[PDB]
């Protein structure tokens, strides 16, 4: 069913409560043992959000492995993601590690460092050319090179240097800015926009490690802009682009992260997105 009429459907019935409710019923449930460990309870935000077992990113430690963050591999698509919480204070060294570790290219941020009066995530690139940032559990060193600040975004050039070998690489930092503190976007546009940024910077593409993308919790904005991006490919990819069904599209995604879309206006919003991105899409 062409998504722009099932979407009408559920509008007029007024019955997006109930769709929402059948996919959280419908989701997988695997284990996410080692996130329950004790000597793990400072590297979770939220004591509901983990990652599953089988899906979780590693770090490259003897020590402790341990990141709130999932490998959301997409098979058809040809794309993967890591999606990830907001780092804490005591976790900002693992957050680069991990970027390092993986070869990501590009980090997408989809939060501000304070929302509705409370700290989202801990401040963790730096503000400064000239106050570089070290991170010495790790041995990162973090620059900021550049800074492109837009209306609804913002895009960063940093600099990552693995103090023990000396080599760089350049990291791209995408900064959705406008997202409000309650509620979702009234339009897709921007939303859209910002995503065909991020795709047009090459930090999506198989020459690179898997994007790293994070709100707060990295379940409900982060899941909206990898199930968009996915949609968006496979009706570029399929003979029949009408054959593309959202739903199944975000249950495959839960079978690797938890609770992605968190409420049925989140879920309503990448519909809306997927239905405007794809005019474009085929063709204009």
């Amino acid at each position: 069913m062409e998504m722009e009429k099932e979407f009408e459907q559920i509008d007029k019935s007024g019955s997006w409560a109930a769709i929402y409710q059948d996919i959280r019923h419908e989701a997988s449930d695997f284990p996410s043992r080692v996130a329950k460990l004790p000597k793990n309870k400072n590297r979770n935000r939220y004591r509901d959000v983990s990652p599953f077992d089988h899906s979780r990113i590693k770090l490259h430690q003897e020590d402790n492995d341990y990141i709130n963050a999932s490998l959301i591999k997409m098979e058809e698509a040809q794309r993967s993601y890591i999606l990830t919480q907001g780092p804490l204070p005591n976790t900002v060294g693992h957050f680069w590690e991990m970027v390092w570790e993986q070869k990501s290219r590009g980090v997408v941020m989809l939060n501000r460092v304070m929302e509705k009066g409370s700290l989202k995530c801990a401040q963790y690139w730096p503000q400064k050319e000239e106050k570089e940032m070290i991170f010495e559990d790790t041995n990162l060193k973090l620059t900021l090179i550049s800074e492109d600040i837009k209306s609804y975004y913002t895009v960063r050039q940093l600099e990552l240097e693995n103090l023990t070998t000396q080599e760089t690489r350049e990291i791209l930092h995408f900064h959705y800015t406008t997202w409000p503190d309650f509620g979702v976007p009234e339009s897709p546009a921007s939303f859209l926009n910002f995503l065909f940024k991020v795709r047009e910077s090459g930090s999506l593409s198989p020459e690179h490690g898997p994007v790293v993308v994070h709100c707060s919790a990295g379940i409900g904005r982060s899941g909206t802009f990898c199930l968009a991006d996915t949609c968006l490919l496979l009706m570029d990819k399929r003979k029949d682009p009408s054959s593309v069904d959202i739903k199944k599209v975000l249950l495959e995604m839960r079978k690797f992260r938890m609770g992605l879309i968190q409420t049925a206006d989140q879920l309503r919003f990448s519909y809306l997105a997927v239905i405007e991105g794809a005019k474009f899409i085929m063709g204009d």
